[PDB]
């Protein structure tokens, strides 16, 4: 409890029960002082006033925060492995954070040499937001959650937000939050701070892929008690039409009917990894498929849930349609294809279409003697009454869940680009080194004090969830997919350090191996 | 007015006692007809409705297109697809991530 004490101990393991795994990981951070302990706004006329497309406006604050939104935070390899081979789905229910062993260090430069001495007495102050009342920007799968590997050290991310703007301007609706107008929890080296949060009920994820498809539902042995049109021509020449019906059976696979359809679908524009093959034109932006709000057009990055190379050609992948994961030490802008990892939707084509295909065809004017019969195509679709789908797999790599909006309405709010949506998340939990100031001047002086001392804090903290696990059941015969390391003798061990001492990710894992009865 | 017309592949189609398997005349079979649900739903062989295609201007007619298809939006009601003694009882919902009203 006092400066000699430690406050709490390294408690990193996973604990299996059959039906709920509880993952337990501690990190060791670092927390900078940000914007010089000063709120600024910022916009996009702070960074340039290229675009209006691009405009934002919107303030950063000293303050940081924790993130630990990503699975591999929680997860290890092995772990991941022992999760997505024997188990259909799995669900959080329960989490703990913990946050100890801080300590403060006061940098002194002497312009000989700069010096770092530890601050017994200083502060650094926590708290979570439980009501929901900032932005919440966890949300957003950005770069800074804890690091895969234990042994890393990282730096917390600075936190800011963005409001209403008309271009780079503000409107009479932004609001501006004070983060330091809240109960914080201040604690000096020998505090610990904690809390605890339950997840609300939400669906379990999908592990499994499906064992048949859904347009074959049937028994292949068996005919349809039901008809189609067969035949419409009676034979060449004029005036020959008969209206001819054929039972729907196995000989005639497609003109079956069906109780159920696949999701919905919103087209994306078909790009090839093989660069031969591609149109010699800067389609990127131009030929994206987007959706504009509020005359600003915000490209559609993984907005519906579709297979992305269809079947048996892999060398294509949707345009913006796909997630696209960097490979360790990865450049900022113009990395090469190799440099990236591409993620595959194949498991899901059972029962969504394709992205880079249409949805499918549809009569566009009525037929008579003197009119053929046109059909259109059918790019986009929305739900209908009888459609089916499944949402996009859960990468180790990827957001684990994001917050709903809080609005009248919305449908199957799952998140568009992973996890499990909420209408309450896990809390933000928001940190800052309180301000020590350097000696002020002997006489009085109106202004704010804008010196202060070059000060960070270290501490260690622990990130306990508790999920819930659906097991598997399965009675199929014959063996199943499993992920699997490559026997290959190699230079290196996958999700193992380098020579140098770099930890690295050498391909994104989905959940998705177990198959199941559509 | 008109039943002379249905649907081509919209209409459910159940056969007449003792009918072949292929290519059976038109009075072998026996058409359904929806004809009691056009109250709250659409006609299925035309158009949903009818949509601005463009701006209009001082330069610039107004311009509409049709709507083929349609999906689901907030105000939208509909009822589920009549009951034959002839047809099935019930389905079975395809076990998902997620579906929307799951009437077979």
């Amino acid at each position: 409890d006092g400066v000699g004490s430690s406050s709490g101990n390294w408690h990193c393991d996973s604990q299996w029960l059959g039906d709920r795994v509880i993952t337990t990981s501690t990190r060791t951070w670092a927390l900078p002082t940000y914007n010089n302990h000063l709120y600024k706004q910022i916009s996009n006329s702070t960074s340039g006033g290229s675009s209006n497309d691009n405009a934002y406006f919107g303030y950063s604050t000293p303050w940081g925060y924790f993130d630990f939104n990503r699975f591999h935070c929680h997860f290890s390899p092995r772990d991941w492995q022992r999760l997505i081979n024997n188990n259909w789905g799995f669900r959080p229910k329960r989490l703990n954070f913990k946050l100890f062993n801080i300590q403060v260090k006061e940098v002194t430069d002497n312009n000989g040499v700069k010096t770092i001495a530890n601050n017994l007495t200083s502060t650094v102050q926590v708290f979570t937001d439980s009501d929901y009342q900032l932005p919440y920007v966890l949300g957003s799968a950005h770069e800074g959650c804890l690091p895969p590997f234990p042994a890393d050290v990282f730096m917390i991310p600075q936190y800011g937000y963005l409001t209403l703007n008309d271009g780079s301007q503000a409107v009479g609706r932004s609001s501006f939050y004070c983060l330091e107008y809240f109960p914080s929890q201040m604690l000096r080296t020998g505090n610990n701070f904690q809390f605890s949060y339950e997840f609300e009920n939400v669906p379990f994820h999908s592990s499994y892929a499906h064992s048949q498809s859904l347009d074959r539902l049937m028994n292949p042995l068996i005919d349809q008690y039901l008809y189609y049109l067969s035949k419409t021509i009676n034979g060449s020449g004029q005036n020959q039409q008969t209206l001819k019906f054929s039972v729907a059976g196995p000989s005639n696979m497609a003109v079956q009917g069906r109780n159920y359809i696949p999701g919905p679908s919103y087209r994306q524009q078909r790009v090839s990894t093989t660069v031969t093959q591609n149109n010699n034109s800067e389609f990127a932006w131009p030929g994206a498929s987007s959706w504009a709000l509020n005359g600003r057009n915000s490209l559609m990055n993984p907005g519906p849930a579709m297979a992305s190379h269809k079947e048996g050609e892999d060398r294509f992948f949707p345009l913006s349609g796909s997630l696209i994961f960097g490979k360790q030490g990865t450049g900022r802008d113009n990395v090469d294809a190799d440099k990236v990892m591409i993620t595959n939707e194949e498991e899901i084509k059972t029962t969504n279409p394709v992205a880079t295909e249409s949805y499918g065809q549809v009569a566009t004017n009525h037929q008579s003697a003197q009119a053929q019969a046109q059909t259109g195509w059918v790019q986009n679709q929305g739900i209908l009454p009888g459609m089916v789908w499944q949402d996009r797999d859960v990468y180790l790599q990827g957001p684990i869940w994001a917050k709903i909006p809080h609005t009248d309405g919305n449908f199957h709010p799952s998140p568009l680009m992973g996890g499990f949506g909420m209408k309450h998340p896990p809390p933000q939990i928001l940190i800052k080194n309180t301000p020590v100031p350097a000696d002020p001047p002997t006489a009085f002086n109106k202004d704010k004090l804008n010196s202060f001392i070059t000060q960070y804090s270290t501490g260690q903290v622990s990130v306990e969830i508790e999920w819930e696990l659906q097991k598997e059941n399965s009675k199929r015969w014959n063996p199943e997919i499993q992920y699997t390391s490559n026997y290959y003798k190699s230079n290196n061990v996958e999700f193992a350090v380098n020579t140098e001492g770099v930890y690295s990710e050498p391909r994104p894992i989905g959940t998705r191996y177990l198959t199941r009865n559509l």
